[PDB]
């Protein structure tokens, strides 16, 4: 057959888990596909384009809470959107690092617009809606980077710090994530007050 | 002279700006120092140990709001700690990526303990204090990763999304960062209520 983009990206996702972000290169991916680099080039012009395509595909495949459910409040929508995002980023090795800085793809323009419109319809200004979505994206990304790096690891701390480390690490940052997510929702409610 | 750790790390910081995180390798750093790898080994046993040392040194050199100022409220302390952190992470190429997952070093144990004690003294439970500090760290890290990747880059979006991109990018995420930081503070105030 012809080499198609889905075939390229599915093979790349496999390779990402096998070797990690740093290890992933277009040379290696070409080898895996049994083509030469000029052939792969038409699909992914360089490593950064490859990583962008991986990031987009991981969300498309695994980040499903991208619109509010029927009757869902904006509070529940942000909460569930964040949880869905976090789980999607945790699906692949270096998933957080891969995601950072990427934009929505063409197949996500529609739902990204609807998110913004939804929040505006809830009473947020456009600026406040943009910032609210950024709050969830950035906090979630930071949370995932932290847990992935701690996991990826394969000493006498003071006592409060020793408890702190145990509190963050013992569930891979889940409880802390939930707590902050409710903190953010409550602070946004406060923004809507004035 | 003898090769000392400060000399190793200062040279590594230079190399980090020159080549980036991915490009940075112990082979290249050995070359820069004019030593062989077994000699460098005694300082940094591998790349991950090198990156940990860079992360720690960048905070030591540039992240100065690590304790509350005389008379500072916990609200102002978290705000200024976050701002100080963000600026420190932006000082170096891939500063955000480098930082992710690292722990405080021995020279930061004292101030990390005092941060926790301070928040407890303000009325936070230890668990709430740990989570509050995580909220600032993770959100700030996500904010910096996003701006660094957008900058590091060297198309018809729908209209709200087009405005969203402009709102986030036009000041490298500064206004959004400030807004969320106040959102987090307000939500934490709400936590202290109950």
């Amino acid at each position: 057959a012809k080499l198609d983009k889905e075939q390229v990206i599915d093979n790349a996702l496999i390779l990402l888990n096998e070797v990690g972000m740093e290890g992933l290169t277009t040379r290696k991916l070409a080898q895996k596909l049994g083509v030469e680099q000029p052939t792969l080039y038409w699909h992914v012009k360089n490593k950064r384009a490859l990583l962008d395509a991986l990031a987009e595909t991981i969300l498309q495949k695994h980040h499903h809470h991208v619109l509010p459910l029927a009757n869902e409040s904006w509070q529940d929508f942000l909460r569930n959107n964040a949880k869905s995002f976090r789980q999607a980023l945790l699906m692949y090795r270096d998933g957080g690092k891969i995601h950072a800085g990427t934009r929505p793809s063409a197949n996500q323009f529609e739902t990204s617009e609807q998110q913004l419109q939804f929040l505006c319809d809830a009473g947020f200004t456009l600026t406040q809606a943009v910032y609210a979505l950024s709050s969830i994206a950035h906090f979630t990304l930071g949370s995932v980077l932290e847990t992935q790096e701690h996991q990826e690891s394969q000493i006498n701390y003071p006592p409060l710090l020793t408890q702190a480390i145990d509190i963050m690490d013992s569930d891979n940052g889940e409880a802390a994530f939930l707590f902050v997510l409710d903190v953010m929702i409550s602070g946004l409610e406060t923004v809507l007050n004035n």
